[PDB]
């Protein structure tokens, strides 16, 4: 179905340039108040283990982990930040790759 768009879109932003922030989740032991700021936590390889386990319904589910992804980012990190930075290369990458199949 449409989910093979997904794996394409996912692969490629796990291979990106900017990606290092979003391979694995947040280590809150590590990142002072993440665990207090970010409720719903979300990553590229927690995205990757639901793809190959098939839980994802539609493409749009991905998306909106793709952009939880995102939100978070800019939720915690400032824009100015390397994190931040890198979100939003990721963020606008993701968009672009997004709307080129749908
Ligand atoms: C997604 C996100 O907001 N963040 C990801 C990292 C992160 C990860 C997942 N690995 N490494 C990081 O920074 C160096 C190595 C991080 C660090 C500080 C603040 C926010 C952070
Ligand atoms: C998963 C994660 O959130 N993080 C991982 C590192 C990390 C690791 C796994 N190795 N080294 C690191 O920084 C020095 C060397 C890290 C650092 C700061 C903030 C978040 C971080």
């Amino acid at each position: 179905s449409d989910l093979t768009f997904c794996e394409i879109i996912l692969m490629e932003m796990e291979s990106h340039d900017a990606a290092w922030p979003f391979l694995e989740p947040v280590n809150p032991r590590l990142v002072s108040g993440y665990r207090r700021i970010i409720k719903n936590p979300m990553d590229f390889s927690t995205m990757r283990e639901r793809l190959l386990r098939g839980g994802y319904t539609s493409s749009e589910e991905f998306a909106a982990d793709a952009l939880l992804v995102f939100d978070n980012c800019q939720t915690f990190n400032e824009d100015d930040s390397e994190v931040g930075k890198a979100g939003h290369i990721m963020r606008r990458f993701f968009e672009s790759r997004w709307e080129e199949f749908y």
